[PDB]
């Protein structure tokens, strides 16, 4: 017995309830970059960059 | 017995019961990028860089 | 007995419900780009970079 | 225009989003009444007696 | 426009998310009554008794 | 306009999240009653007695 990864548990959701009542909802976007509404999400990254809801604007570059 | 990978879990999602009522949604974009409702998501990456909802602008590159 | 990958789960969605009534839906659009509902969404990926739910705008390069 | 009974909602269930895990689940009688596992009923009585989970036991009538 | 009965909303239930996670659940009955996991339920009764979840036990009646 | 019964909302249970993680969970009963885990109801009566979760004990009549 080494065990070198056991029983583990990582990035998990897990027994989640969710209720959402709304009689409106708007979202005017004009350039850039708009997130919204993200529930219950689960990442693992190795060796990356991670990123879950990351709203990024004008990405310039000018010679 | 080693179990270098035993019985694991990473990047998991499990028992989720969720409600929405709304009677008007809208989304208006003119250019750039929107992301909504994004619900019970799950990922794994290796070696590897990941997003879930990133929603990015105008990239741009002028020489 | 090694067990190097075991009984694993990685990038799983289970057991996920969901109810939704909208007597009203409008998505507009001009150029650019709109991602909208994902649910129960699962991605395992190596080496590589995995996007879920990635809106991304005008991607340019002019010389 | 009287509208006696107009638009109304009366005995009504709507809009349930429900998850359940169980690795298990017994349930023993030796007599009597068991209810169990009720969700989402909806009843209307109109010059009656209404139930809806209603266990009784043993109803003698010795003469 | 009389409306005597107009818009209404009477015994009702609406908009429930519910996660329920229980490895194990055992119900030993013996005589009587069990009444057990009762959700979202709506009834509306008319001259009558209305019981939603009643557990009684022996009714006896002896001469 | 009268308006004898407008909008009205009576006996109503809306928008509810719950969540329950229990390991174990026994009931034992030797006669009687027992009542257990009611969650989102509504009832309405006109003329009658209402009881939702009612455990009532040996009902005896003897002569």
């Amino acid at each position: 017995v080494l065990y070198v990864g056991s029983k583990t548990k990582e990035g998990v959701v897990h027994g989640v309830a969710t209720v959402a009542e709304k009689t409106k909802e708007q979202v005017t976007n004009v350039g850039g970059a708009v997130v919204t509404g993200v529930t219950a999400v689960a990442q693992k990254t190795v060796e990356g960059a991670g990123s879950i809801a990351a709203a990024t604007g004008f990405v310039k570059k000018d010679q």
